[PDB]
């Protein structure tokens, strides 16, 4: 299920946050407006690029966190606050964090892994919940 989803992101870590992160640039590409220094580039010139494998992997870093705090795949108030709060994400609305998880999801059912896609899905929509509540427009 979605706890033993948490360990098995985490054992793959780098690959795991490089490889969702560029099945959502793809799938959203019009999102790279947020991701400027990412345009003109593949996957692979993307993967040598020393600000977007720790950026990514910060990003997962928090994501697991985020998760493995949860209950039932409902995050903390706090958690969501931090992400609300954060200057990095003062740009941001909801939808941004609906495609990331559309893209997630997607990914997780194109896997032969037994991901728990639906815990995911469920947790991505709980987190859209907090963070409007947590003052996200
Ligand atoms: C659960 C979801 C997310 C978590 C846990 C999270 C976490 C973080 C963290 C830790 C950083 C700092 C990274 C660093 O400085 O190395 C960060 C920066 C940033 N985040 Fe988020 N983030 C989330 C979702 C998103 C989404 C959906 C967007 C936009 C689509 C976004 C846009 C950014 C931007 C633009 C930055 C700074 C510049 C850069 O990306 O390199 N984040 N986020
Ligand atoms: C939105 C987002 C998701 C992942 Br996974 C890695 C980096 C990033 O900015």
């Amino acid at each position: 299920g979605f706890k033993q989803d948490i360990a098995t992101l985490r054992g793959d870590l780098r690959t795991y946050a490089q490889d969702i992160f560029l099945a959502f640039l793809n799938k959203y590409p019009d999102e790279k407006r947020n991701f400027k220094n990412y345009v003109g580039k593949s996957d692979q010139e993307l993967k040598s690029m020393a600000k977007f494998g720790d950026h990514t992997e910060k990003v997962f870093n928090l994501m697991m966190e985020v998760a493995d705090r949860a209950t039932d795949c409902v995050p903390l108030a706090s958690d969501a606050s931090t992400l609300v709060q954060m200057k990095q994400h003062s740009g941001l609305t909801t939808g941004n964090f609906e495609k990331l998880f559309v893209a997630l999801v997607e990914y997780m059912r194109a896997s032969g892994q037994s991901f728990d896609s639906q815990s995911w899905d469920r947790f991505g929509k709980n987190l859209v919940s907090a963070l409007s509540s947590a003052g996200m427009k």
